[PDB]
């Protein structure tokens, strides 16, 4: 196995800081390395494994579709695509009834930004500081992180950033020249920072009043992650374009921009496209993922375990803890010091995999099927490494 | 099946020109609609189905990996990723030894454009008129088709377009401020126009003289499509960044930017990324696709059947034919009038599925495993509809 680890490390582009291990298999919220060590996975593909590694229903759907048909373009109708379309719109508000399937979160946001420009005839985009929308140039234009943009300037213009949750700033930024406002209901990469009900309500109101579109990015908050199927359900608003990805296909690369009928209608024929977008394999996986989410009402699990887990983390008697925040099982543990060393020790000494969300934050994105006993071990492991 | 067909038509964003049938399954170069009618597929997912629909090896790899692990990020090594890296670089020139896996062709080119800017510290991109690089905003900036860009301006600047195969124009355009030149060895959507050896040699020579990178987009030409493993093998040049997708994963969404090590190391840690990029499912599919390609030296079927197929098409006794061009099984039949009506007749009257490559060109991208007898049936169908 060392040979394969070496091959990956040596031949990789090198932009990633790869950990010293080789993960070979996963089941539920657990994964094993090449040496047989078992880990509690709170990384879960960065929020992709919501339904658990190797979800039986998704695996079965993938196997059966793989034997049937994998390559069929959007110009040629295929049953699993129609099924995905009705299955996805069925779990959304009546207004979000037109689907543009893609292969990633950044592609979903790129689609949203393009549909917004075609519909409004405007150019300006308004995003939030610390907001993250993707790495391709369009999505990157509305992504805040300076280090993520600077090396690649100039990007798509014009874009204006406002402080997250700053209602007055948002009010002054949105005008008759604004094509769209793009926001995450809970900033992920930004440090696990939930939006206030007043901020999203204001975003919905101001966009409608000025003729701009509201794009809500639920690529990370969607699919039950925050305690509801979608975070917007918790805030009581319905966007003009909803972007989804990560857990949408239960692990299979899949994303989507779901929009209102009038928005979709404005797009010229042939105005946008994607080779893999809407492919039958991903459609079959998406249908299975959504059907599983619905049947199990898995979001209720995150709504219960989330608060419990966060309360346990807050109760850890460590003077190194600054705050525990988030929604459902989208959790952030902020320390009064650098988190990197503790994340490494969690992996190396406790076999608990976790992420970061800023230099002082430990982020947890465990599959929503994670057992309470495993979350207990995570709390104990965090306490141990902080001692 | 009617309900699923109508659900797809109605719930779709509407940007696609969807045909009036439902394709439910495929095997080899044949596909079936919901009524049991069998078609010869020269669309093949727009060049994705190179190894044939339901390729046994890819299907088995997909099924087995699906049961094992699907979601694992780039920060956590996983064996299939290392295997994909060494398997892919093993079939490429030694210079192309660093891989950045992605989920689509446009993502591959977005990565190429970003790595180019980071490496050179320059901004300008040079592309060819009629060139197609993708629909996300970065790739769209270097894509020519006005209908694809107009509703979304402004895009990423600065970009200068030159006529394809115009050596002198290329020499005038590439300068000390040029980060990269991006070209297809054979323009796909552009009308199936092969580059001349002179043009590509010039691109390679001028970019190195001026300090710019050469990005060769083989998303459509790669994986044996033109008679060789990769089209650049025909022209005797090696690019700085090679972009691949479509058939790379045998149908599973997969793309990649393969580059020289000096280019890869220039990218700052965290300077680029992707959630699904490099996932074990796509890596397993890619390994299997490449292994099958290598075992069967599949490009050889395209090398033998392509010239023959083009010769037969060219011999069709119709004054409506202007020229037949292409390389391997990437073929374009240019007519003196619109191709759309004939493509429709091919489908309805002969159960032959084909594409366009500009309004007057009928493009054929059949799986490379297609039977000679079926290509013969295609030639006869074209003759019939043109009569
Ligand atoms: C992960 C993420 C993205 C980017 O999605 P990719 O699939 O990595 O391109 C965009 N927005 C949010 C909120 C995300 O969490
Ligand atoms: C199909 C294609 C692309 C775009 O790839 P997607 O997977 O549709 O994003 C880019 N370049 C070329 C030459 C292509 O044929």
């Amino acid at each position: 196995w060392r040979a394969l680890l070496e091959a990956e490390k040596t031949l990789d582009s090198g932009v990633y800081n790869k950990h010293d291990l080789l993960i070979v298999r996963g089941q539920g919220a657990r994964v094993w390395d090449a040496e047989g060590n078992e880990y509690i996975d709170c990384v879960g593909g960065y929020g992709v494994a919501n339904l658990g590694h190797g979800n039986p229903e998704v695996v079965e759907a993938v196997k059966r579709q793989a034997e049937t048909l994998m390559a069929m373009p959007q110009t040629l109708p295929t049953p699993m695509r129609g099924e995905f379309y009705r299955t996805l719109t069925a779990i959304l508000p009546p207004e979000l009834n037109r689907v543009f399937p893609v292969n990633s979160g950044t592609e979903a946001n790129e689609a949203a930004l393009k549909f917004a420009r075609a519909h409004t005839g405007r150019k300006k985009f308004v995003a939030a500081m610390r907001g993250f929308s993707g790495r391709t140039m369009g999505s990157l234009s509305v992504t805040w992180e300076p280090k993520y943009r600077e090396p690649f300037l100039p990007l798509v213009e014009p874009v204006e950033f406002i402080p997250y949750n700053d209602v007055e700033a948002l009010k002054r930024a949105v005008d008759e020249e604004t094509a769209a406002v793009i926001l995450e209901p809970v900033q992920g990469e930004g440090g696990v920072r939930p939006a206030t009900p007043e901020f999203l309500r204001a975003a919905r109101e101001i966009t409608q009043e000025k003729g701009a579109l509201l794009i809500l990015d639920e690529i990370q908050t969607g699919m039950g992650r925050t305690g509801k199927r979608f975070a917007f359900e918790h805030f009581g608003i319905v966007p003009d374009i909803l972007t989804l990805a990560k857990a949408l296909g239960g692990g299979v690369p899949l994303g989507v921009a779901v929009m209102r009928e009038e928005v979709a209608r404005s797009m010229p024929k042939g105005g946008h496209g994607t080779t893999f977008g809407g492919n039958p394999l991903a459609m079959a996986a998406g249908v299975a993922a959504i059907r599983y989410l619905e049947r199990t009402r898995l979001w209720e699990r995150a709504a219960e375990l989330g608060p419990w887990f966060m309360e346990k983390l807050r109760a850890i008697p460590s003077p190194k803890i600054r705050e525990v925040r988030g929604m459902g099982l989208m959790v952030g543990l902020e320390l009064k010091e650098k988190a990197a060393p503790y994340i490494a020790r969690l992996e190396k000494e406790h076999r608990v995999l976790a992420l970061q969300a800023g230099p002082t934050v430990i982020r947890f994105l465990p599959p929503l099927v994670i057992e309470k006993e495993d979350l207990e071990r995570v709390v104990e492991a965090v306490r141990a490494v902080l001692a």
